[PDB]
């Protein structure tokens, strides 16, 4: 199988929010077939970034993810080729991001060209005052609309003060060949966690689980 049971991944984002620059690279391993990946996070360029790094870290790859064998695992077929997503994040008080990922696979490496652009952040919302705390566990919804793999979110990220900020993301996913059959419509349970940080969010480690259910 291209994909071993221990996998490198090494990532660059590049983006903009509310016209603040910045490039964050990551290195990290992950086990694809138990749906779990950590990485070590550096802010290279615009830090200490004046917004908050959560809005980024469901940008910081479904290939992590524990597919059962009654679910067609379209992320795993689409290797070693590959396949890239884009994302459309929408925040309950008008924020709106797009980010997309390429992900390629080099062999033992997977190797992420992220973008990340974010506009329409209030100046006084918890994103521009860094007040968000983490983003709860949330379900994705994957199914197929116009021929193309969808996947919805509905989520929140907690705030200082008992609080949650909303936001809908709504991902679509291309292999990079052409022939990789969609997959029925299913679930993946997900749950991303900051384990470390430095003062400023320069330094951030990130862990994701990730698995695939028919709601059973």
């Amino acid at each position: 199988s291209a994909i071993k049971p221990d996998m490198k991944i090494k990532l660059r984002m590049e983006g903009n929010v509310n016209g603040h620059h910045f490039v964050i690279d990551g290195d990290g391993t992950g086990k694809p077939f138990e749906g779990k990946q950590s990485m070590d996070l550096e802010v290279k360029e615009g830090g200490p970034l004046p917004f908050a790094f959560d809005i980024l870290t469901t940008a910081f790859n479904r290939v992590f993810a524990k597919y059962p064998d009654n679910i067609q695992d379209y992320f795993k077929q689409s290797f070693p080729k590959g396949y890239s997503w884009e994302r459309s994040l929408t925040f309950e008080d008008g924020g709106i991001c797009n980010a997309r990922n390429d992900i390629t696979m080099e062999g033992d490496t997977f190797y992420n060209k992220v973008r990340f652009y974010g506009t329409n952040f209030p100046a006084n919302g918890p994103v521009m005052q860094k007040k968000t705390l983490k983003w709860e566990p949330s379900t994705e919804k994957m199914y197929v609309r116009d021929g193309v793999l969808t996947g919805d979110v509905e989520t929140a990220l907690l705030l200082e003060g008992n609080a949650h900020y909303r936001c809908d993301f709504r991902t679509t996913y291309k292999a990079k060949e052409k022939g990789v059959k969609l997959p029925g419509a299913h679930f993946v349970d997900h749950c991303i966690e900051i384990l470390s940080h430095d003062k400023d969010y320069n330094k951030v480690k990130l862990y994701e689980h990730a698995v695939a259910h028919s709601g059973l």
